[PDB]
């Protein structure tokens, strides 16, 4: 065991190993910078806020610890160290993550200009790369966004979060019950528009206007959409609103790759079933330059029957603390 040091940070008061120097705060947690004197990397020190207060705390304490410890891919957020300044059970009461300090987000990378083609291949080549990583263990980000892509002054990009509204893909905005893992792929779509156009793809003004920007451009649902719409009041919803075609996507992202144009059109269809997946993103003609079919891993499966139990807080305590045990650091 190491020794610890203590120093209050923005009201916040934290408990961390010697080895990480120089804490500096970044921003149901507070994250701070650090620097590895073990590797000599800049590290994100997160603190996880009233981990065991209460079931759900504890439940959601377990589930990101479990989450960070599986996954293990140069382009998702991964477990660097996990730590408690607790020497035992009964003492457990505080939680640190650590992971790769990348230095900022992809959030407002656009606001003045936009970025060239290939940078942009380069960006939504990583977030497909690591959301077919992540889809391959059955996870679904959900809420993918400018926000949660950790990148560096390179543009080497690390999802972050997973397991505003303007990412948001339709059938979640329409509060349908059944989703796939499309959702994030609409997302992925959502992004790469904003960094070739320099503009918000639908920057709606609230809900019902989200709504509406998507449906201007996706068109309302054809028949075969229709045909699998089991509520009947949801189905005279979107016959309440009025009725226009699909536009062409090449008549909106002028001057653009035809190839980046296509894909757009491959990941904003209405219908998720008929929309592209990450593994067939990768394969798509537009990433050519970046694709290699023999290193884009996929993940271990992934055991969440946890999801679907009811256990005291006591239990989950004691399940977080069997995981910050076992825990064996990266190479
Ligand atoms: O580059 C990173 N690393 C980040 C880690 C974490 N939180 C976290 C998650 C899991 C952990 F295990 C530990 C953590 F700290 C959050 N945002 C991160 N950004 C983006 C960023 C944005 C602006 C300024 C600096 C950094």
């Amino acid at each position: 065991r190491p020794t610890f040091y203590r120093q209050e940070l923005n009201k916040t008061i934290w408990e961390v190993p010697e080895r990480y120097q120089n804490l500096s705060p970044v921003g149901y947690g507070s994250v701070c910078a650090a620097f590895d004197t073990k590797t000599g990397l800049r590290v994100a020190v997160k603190k996880l806020s009233r981990p065991f207060q209460s079931i759900i705390h504890a439940k959601r304490t377990y589930r990101e610890l479990r989450l960070l410890k599986h996954m293990k891919h140069e382009n998702v957020i991964g477990l660097l160290d996990v730590f408690t300044p607790a020497r035992s059970l009964e003492e457990f009461n505080d939680v640190y993550l650590v992971t790769h300090l990348m230095g900022a987000d992809l959030n407002n990378i656009v606001k003045c200009q936009k970025l060239t083609d290939d940078h942009v291949q380069f960006l939504i080549y990583q977030i497909l790369r690591g959301l077919k990583y992540i889809h391959s263990a059955d996870i679904i980000h959900r809420d993918l966004k400018p926000s949660n892509l950790a990148v560096n002054e390179d543009s080497e990009l690390k999802i972050l979060d997973f397991g505003t509204r303007w990412y948001r893909a339709p059938e979640i905005m329409l509060n349908w019950m059944h989703y796939n893992q499309t959702v994030d792929i609409w997302s992925v779509g959502c992004i790469m528009a904003e960094l070739l156009t320099g503009r918000t793809l639908f920057p709606g003004t609230d809900h019902i206007d989200q709504l509406k920007l998507i449906l201007r451009l996706v068109g309302t649902p054809g028949a075969e959409l229709l045909k699998k719409i089991s509520s009947e009041s949801a189905r005279n919803y979107i016959q309440s609103l009025t009725q226009m075609p699909k536009m062409n996507f090449a008549n909106v992202f002028i001057g653009a790759n035809p190839l980046a144009v296509d894909l757009l059109e491959k990941m904003l269809v209405l219908d998720s079933d008929k929309r592209i997946t990450a593994a067939q993103a990768l394969a798509h003609a537009y990433f050519a330059q970046y694709h290699d079919p023999d290193d884009e891993p996929v993940a271990d499966p992934y055991d969440q029957s946890f999801e679907s139990r009811d256990l005291l807080i006591d239990e989950w305590k004691s399940l977080t603390y069997d995981e910050v045990i076992s825990f064996v650091p990266p190479p």
